[PDB]
């Protein structure tokens, strides 16, 4: 579609179920080993998606730290809005 994903992901026991990643000496925050059985598979999430907004707020210029700080701080759930990097640049 037209719209980017919108991946609305319910903290099960053990979290989300994914790896947040980035990259040394470059912004952008990467999606990696998305566990079977998930919130973060059934979500959608796909590994090497690049995430965009966490919960409503762009992150494509925040550090390691901050988004995983914005991800922990929604303590039960989170909506990221990610794109597939291969087809979608921000200029
Ligand atoms: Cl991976
Ligand atoms: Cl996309």
């Amino acid at each position: 579609g037209m719209l980017p994903r919108l991946c609305c992901l319910e903290k099960g026991p053990n979290g989300y179920g994914f790896h947040l990643h980035g990259e040394k000496g470059k912004l952008g925050q990467y999606i990696r080993l998305v566990e079977p059985g998930s919130p973060a598979e059934k979500a959608g999430l796909l590994a090497g998606d690049r995430l965009v907004e966490v919960n409503g707020e762009n992150v494509e210029k925040e550090t390691h730290q901050q988004v995983v700080s914005r991800i922990r701080a929604a303590l039960n759930a989170v909506r990221l809005l990610v794109v597939d990097p291969e087809q979608d640049t921000r200029l």
